[PDB]
């Protein structure tokens, strides 16, 4: 599956 990171 896909992943995002948003710091
Ligand atoms: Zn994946």
């Amino acid at each position: 599956g896909s992943n995002q990171n948003n710091f």
